[PDB]
């Protein structure tokens, strides 16, 4: 699925990222744009051999199983393929463990490159939330 920013903004408030480890949501929503440009079925390979999935762009080396990344953990205990999927639930689910981890978003090459430091907010303004 291919999230509206304010449809993805909503779910991501109703799942508990607002302010999760102090991150507000407008971080949130700038992390999938360009991770993911809302969609929740966009898959990217990295130069290491793992592949990074869904709207948050969670990565196998860590984080999910695809069978297909050597050496790889599976923390969040999902395949990655469940974070394809249209409800956002495994991947946020996910994105809470990934975060508290120690780097916080920093842990989102793109949230840190085009996100961290930038006017974050714009990314809810005119939602309903
Ligand atoms: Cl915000
Ligand atoms: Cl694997
Ligand atoms: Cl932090």
């Amino acid at each position: 699925k291919v999230f509206g920013r304010c449809e993805l903004a909503a779910a991501m408030k109703r799942h508990g990222l607002d302010n999760y480890r102090g991150y507000s949501l407008g971080n949130w929503v700038c992390a999938a744009k360009f991770e993911s440009n809302f969609n929740t079925q966009a898959t990217n390979r990295n130069t290491d051999g793992s592949t990074d999935y869904g709207i948050l762009q969670i990565n196998s080396r860590w984080w999910c199983n695809d069978g297909r990344t050597p050496g790889s953990r599976n923390l969040c205990n999902i395949p990655c393929s469940a974070l394809l999927s249209s409800d956002i639930t495994a991947s946020v689910n996910c994105a809470k463990k990934i975060v508290s981890d120690g780097n916080g978003m920093n842990a989102w090459v793109a949230w840190r490159n085009r996100c961290k430091g930038t006017d974050v907010q714009a990314w809810i303004r005119g939602c309903r939330l």
